[PDB]
């Protein structure tokens, strides 16, 4: 009954995968300088653009002077459209709505793997890490629009990473449905601002929409982030390991692509509370975790926020040949580390169990002879 074990393959972090996979600190703090650049230079526009609406308090002033003012400030990296946008916005504002929005001063919460610490490396050239950094505008609650504007709100974060661009050679922007993005290639990282509407102080958080029909939807990251705490809490410290192996197999299975990391989290987190493993041996952990993501993923993945009825993954009766293609691979993993157990030598058993997370992991010495 000899077995290959693969425990300090995986757990290892002078060179085992978590090794290979975990930032070092001054990478860390690089992701914690950027963020803060990005930070104050939001709250920088803001104060501009609230300059501006002051003055316009003050005086109402030509729509000629407005535009003046706001060619001064950040906002002058917009477009020329955009400007001008930015300045009517401005001119249009009633006594409320101007008043609503010299009070706004914008907040920041960190989301996402920086968040509860399971950002990995990259793998494959071309795949970046990132970090996601929300802006908080607190407003009175609405219903549809807020009374400080969908348009002006989005304008004025853009103008801010845009002003950004425009100083740092070497960064780009980026529009996404979900947020405005600085891409950083030479450094394999981009930070992503997503855009809510709070309360002025989970139901009355709202996610920006670039495009489209909705200009808002309903969705708290903090629903995510406490929820994936309290799984950490609940079934160990393994889970934010088996979370980061899942998703450096995603990395090495896909260039582009694959299944999103909240959804690999959705369902580990499910199998993990539902089938017997142990933490001693995250090798068979991880074969346990692969034998049963075929099924959570072909059911289609629930998002652990109850409110949204958006599976993070669709059920098959949904597939196209891109969710075809990842259950192919789903299917595929547990042979791949069912055959590196049983390979003749630790070089093939290396070999086999680096089909599934990349050559990225190069010392054999970490696995060793076993029985099971
Ligand atoms: N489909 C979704 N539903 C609800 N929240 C989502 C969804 N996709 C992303 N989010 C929110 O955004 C956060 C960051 O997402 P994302 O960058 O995809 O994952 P991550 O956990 O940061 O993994 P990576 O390490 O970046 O791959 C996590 C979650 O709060
Ligand atoms: N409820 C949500 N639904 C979708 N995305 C969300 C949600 N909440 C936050 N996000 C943001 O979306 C970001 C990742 O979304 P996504 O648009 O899939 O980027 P991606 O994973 O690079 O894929 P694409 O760039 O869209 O091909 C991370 C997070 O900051
Ligand atoms: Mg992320």
């Amino acid at each position: 009954r000899m077995t290959w074990n693969f425990h300090q393959y995986y757990t290892n972090r002078n060179d085992g995968l978590m090794g290979k996979l975990v930032l070092t600190d001054e990478e860390k703090n690089n992701l914690k300088a950027l963020r803060k650049i990005i930070r104050l230079r939001t709250r920088d526009v803001f104060e501009e653009a609230k300059g501006i609406a002051k003055a316009v308090k003050k005086s109402a002033l030509t729509f000629e002077i407005i535009q003046e003012k706001v060619s001064t400030t950040q906002i002058k990296h917009l477009s020329d459209s955009e400007q001008r946008e930015v300045a009517k916005l401005i001119y249009e504002m009633d006594d409320d709505a101007r008043d609503e929005f010299l009070g706004l001063t914008p907040r920041f919460w960190t989301q996402g793997s920086f968040q509860y610490d399971t950002l990995n490396r990259p793998f494959q050239p071309g795949q970046e890490m990132d970090i996601d950094d929300g802006t908080y505008m607190p407003m009175p609650i609405f219903e549809s629009e807020p009374k400080i504007g969908h348009s002006l709100l989005i304008l004025l974060v853009d103008a801010s990473l845009k002003s950004l661009v425009a100083e740092n050679h070497g960064w780009k922007f980026e529009a996404k449905q979900t947020c405005g993005r600085i891409k950083i290639e030479a450094e394999k990282t981009h930070i992503d601002v997503p855009m809510y509407a709070i309360p002025k102080d989970s139901e009355n958080v709202n996610l920006a929409l670039r495009e489209g029909d909705r200009k808002w939807i309903n969705s708290d990251p903090k629903i995510v982030e406490d929820w994936f705490n309290d799984s950490c809490i609940r079934i160990g410290k393994h889970l934010r390991k088996v979370c980061r192996f899942m998703k450096a197999w995603r990395d090495a299975q896909w260039d582009v692509g694959g299944p999103s990391s909240i959804s690999l989290m959705a369902a580990t987190v499910n199998i993990l509370d539902s089938v017997a493993h142990d933490a001693s041996d995250l090798g068979e952990t991880m074969k346990i975790i692969a034998k049963h993501l075929p099924s959570e993923f072909a059911r289609g993945v629930e998002s652990p926020d109850s409110t949204d009825e958006k599976p993070l993954f669709p059920p098959s009766y949904k597939h196209g040949p891109r969710e075809m293609d990842i259950m192919s691979k789903l299917e595929r993993l547990p042979e791949i580390l069912s055959s590196a157990e049983s390979a003749d030598s630790k070089s093939e058993a290396l070999k086999k169990i680096n089909m599934a997370f990349g050559n990225r992991v190069t010392n054999s010495e970490l696995i060793v002879l076993a029985k099971a």
